[PDB]
């Protein structure tokens, strides 16, 4: 029975939520991954050092005893964010990075960004102190087709930004297009990307042919197969500025299977085995470890994990659901037989 | 205040289902439309006269008294279908037309050429769900692909066959139909005029906008609104009202279909008004279909009022509920 031993992985893009949801979902990450980039999109969002410190402790509280797990916190960038607050968080090791969600002129200054132009002072402080910027790379204008939102972000925001702040380290989060794949492949050392398991394994047909599958509904939206193939080719190439970020993004069942389903896959339980299945199919296991356990740390200037973990090619069924205090959570690939499992 | 009087419309593409669902949904149609093309995709499908005669009567039994509604029945085409069954059913006034569903239905045109040739000879119209189903084909391309691979070669082979290109959703189909001949027509649904794929997928995923063919880009939507507004007379009203129970829509795998019969006529009125084209509204609803099918126009009239009538959140069924297209929303035109 075939075995894959890799240095313990890290998840460079993760939603842990808060309260009870957090207590449930934390263990699925902390039993596997050494570290995770904990995204800041709470309600209200994490935009101060003091909120990040408190959030961190709630995370640490929910980590089962014996798990060696370190959450790496982020600041939600907003128009009202004081550059000195972000810097003090970076300097105090509270903020590992800052996350830029799509702009909107409508957004409250405490909850987001009106435009990149409006936050140049904060972005300049990041460039100055070498703080990485993590970007959800979409433009959200109402007259842009949802499948075009990422490509449009590249041309109208990403490139003008990187051409203006030339020392800024940037992670193009959860890329979903050949446009992003090529852009990142052809970039310099200050540009990297994360890729989710869903964007490697599936394309839009999987979400829409023979029924609408809201558990495959996430942002950025799954694209046509040519994009799925460009992404698979990119990781299979051994390109070293792409790395694991699950974008595990849990919602209660009733919020997913509604008249208006929330975006996000709860993939933490199944993501590692799923990536392993993809590298195998691409005949590229030689590059699997580096994607999970090496590329991320090198980009962020952090150590590589020095413990190991083993996957086995033993078929395991994925639970149909995962109980929460009040509803249930449907994992990514619920009820299916996954190929690789952690030993 | 504004009132728009039109000749009583018909629905040239309708799903009535069967059983308790049928009882709940027919009144939303029978109270407005003089006739409807009732599609045959029952489980099991309507593939014989006898099944259609019984189906027609199940439909008529659920039509409130005082509603004058006639259901026009269709045969479900199948690879093995006897042409004589199709034809006897035509000659007896049971089958008004035959519907072609590509398997995932019917396997290939070649398998049913004797049936198609029979239809052409006797002058029975063919209604097409025009999409290819191969797994390698992206869902948004399945309509355009069907045109080049199936539709166009079919209509060259059978020069005299009358074809309704059902529920067209693309510029490709809109141009193909606009440029076609007198033996080609199309229906268009309310949703494919009012919305594009952004409406189903932005800010959340909306199962109740999920239907087939799938909502496409805005450029396709705009092509459809322009086609109806031009006054082209081989496009007509076909709602594709396609009801599913709420939790068969709002599941981990939602069924395709918009239940739009309560609201479709008012929604069409809005599209035509928006397009500065109300003068073409009546023909779309009440004249183009009948002319294509060679049937008389209805001889009664109804009225639409530009008063904001709100759509119910849900409609009771024996178990679960039915969520109407535009539930809880405002419609701008309502039937007086
Ligand atoms: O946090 C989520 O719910 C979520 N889910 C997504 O699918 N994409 C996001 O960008 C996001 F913030
Ligand atoms: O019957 C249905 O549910 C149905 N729904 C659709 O959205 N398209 C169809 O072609 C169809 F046959
Ligand atoms: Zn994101
Ligand atoms: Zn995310
Ligand atoms: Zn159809
Ligand atoms: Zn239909």
């Amino acid at each position: 029975s075939q075995v894959l031993k890799i240095r313990r992985p890290d998840d460079w893009h993760l939603h842990l939520r808060d309260g009870d949801m957090l207590k449930t979902v934390v263990p699925y990450t902390s039993e596997i991954y050494g570290r995770a980039i904990v995204m800041p999109n709470l309600a209200p969002p994490v935009t101060t050092v003091e909120a990040a410190v408190a959030y961190r402790q709630r995370i640490l509280d929910a980590v089962p005893a014996g798990h060696d797990f370190t959450p790496l916190m982020t600041c939600y960038l907003t128009d009202s964010l004081d550059p000195n607050e972000l810097e003090r968080g970076f300097n105090e090791g509270v903020f590992t990075a800052a996350k830029l969600y799509p702009a909107n002129a409508t957004t409250n200054s405490s909850h987001g960004v009106t435009s990149v132009d409006a936050i140049m002072p904060v972005l300049e402080r990041m460039e100055k102190i070498g703080m990485p910027l993590l970007v959800h790379g979409e433009v959200t204008h109402a007259d842009i087709d949802i499948f075009d939102r990422e490509a449009r972000f590249i041309e109208s925001v990403m490139e003008p930004l990187r051409q203006r702040l030339t020392a800024l380290k940037v992670v193009f989060e959860h890329i979903t297009t050949k446009d992003a794949a090529d852009y990142v492949r052809d970039g310099n050392e200050r540009l990297a990307a994360t890729i989710t398991p869903q964007h490697l394994m599936f394309n839009r047909n999987h979400m829409l042919v023979g029924g609408v599958r809201p558990h495959l509904y996430c942002l950025p939206i799954l694209k046509r197969n040519i994009h799925q193939q460009a992404l698979r080719e990119l990781v299979a190439s051994g390109f070293n500025r792409v790395f694991l970020g699950t974008d595990s993004a849990p919602h209660a069942r009733h919020r997913k299977e509604s008249s208006c389903g929330c975006a996000g896959c709860f993939n933490a339980p199944t993501a590692l085995g799923s990536y392993a299945t993809v590298f195998e199919e691409m005949n590229a296991l030689q590059h699997f470890e580096a994607f999970c356990s090496v590329n991320g740390p090198q980009f962020y200037g952090l150590p590589v994990n020095d413990t190991f973990i083993e996957l086995v090619r033993e078929e395991q069924q994925v639970a149909e659901s995962i109980a929460l205090t009040d509803d249930t959570l449907v994992p990514f690939l619920a009820g299916e037989t996954v190929r690789w499992s952690v030993k």
